[PDB]
């Protein structure tokens, strides 16, 4: 390898990769090693003592906030794709645990939704036993972790569906707002899903939102009861319309503030 510039850092054979160095680590090197083949997963090359594949076209919300045409059918397609890749993870009792919008890349500058990736699991953990062997939700404190862990994975990506939908955030409104005012609208289980541009939005839109980030987890959807609503398998019944969206800096910044208060 020939050590490159940061984007962590690219390098070469002959062709181009990405290499993700760390600091003093092995449950991500074990997730990428058993299911780094999924397409929609970031594929291992790679680990000395992790070389990676190098994404070329930035971030989702930079793609479809900007450039690329985005109408609701689009949005089904980016749902779809990594809802799909979610629910294969969790058949297999792999929880993701940091599913913000930035870890979610495009391999090329084509914003085809078929080159998405799920690119960071340092967070991610695998359902194991004790001894510890895998285990997965199938074969049946940690199993109520893990049921936890899989609303909050369902959660955030009922975060990004309502972002792609309004082009702003459900419980912030900008890099400046705090975790007392977003944990409290969090919280509340209150959200707009109305006014302005959420009036020119489809009715099983509003539906499915409603059902990824209900108050009750318990009345949530799991990642296949997502991919089994008609805003995702009726494709040709949605608007094609471009959705409006405000300032990308504004609506990445809204989501760090979401994410650092949930961190914290
Ligand atoms: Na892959």
């Amino acid at each position: 390898y020939v050590v490159k510039e940061t984007i962590c850092k690219r390098c070469v054979h002959n062709m181009e990769y990405a290499v993700k160095v760390i600091d003093k680590p092995s449950e991500e090197i074990e997730i990428l090693l058993r299911y780094g083949q999924h397409p929609n997963i970031i594929t291992l090359k790679d680990v000395y003592d992790l070389v990676t594949e190098l994404m070329r076209g930035g971030e989702l919300l930079d793609k479809i906030l900007r450039q690329k045409f985005f109408s609701e059918r689009e949005a089904s397609f980016v749902l779809h794709t990594i809802g799909k890749t979610v629910e294969y993870l969790h058949s297999q009792g792999v929880v993701h645990r940091d599913l913000k919008p930035s870890n979610i890349l495009y391999v090329d500058e084509s914003g085809n939704p078929e080159c998405l990736r799920i690119c960071d699991f340092g967070f991610a953990k695998q359902l194991r036993a004790e001894n510890g062997l895998l285990m997965t939700p199938c074969y049946t404190e940690v199993l109520k972790r893990q049921g936890y862990d899989e609303g909050c994975d369902i959660w955030s990506l009922g975060i990004l569906l309502y972002t792609m939908l309004a082009g702003y955030t459900p419980f912030a409104n900008g890099p400046s707002d705090t975790p007392e005012e977003i944990l409290t609208r969090i919280g509340s289980g209150k959200f707009t899903l109305s006014g302005g541009n959420w009036n020119t939005v489809s009715e099983t839109a509003k539906d499915l939102v409603s059902k990824m980030l209900h108050v009750d987890p318990h009345q949530r959807l799991t990642a296949k009861q997502v991919l089994q609503h008609p805003w995702v398998t009726q494709k040709d019944k949605l608007p094609q319309s471009q959705l409006s969206h405000q300032d990308l800096q504004l609506v990445k910044g809204a989501m760090a503030a979401t994410y650092s208060a949930l961190n914290s």
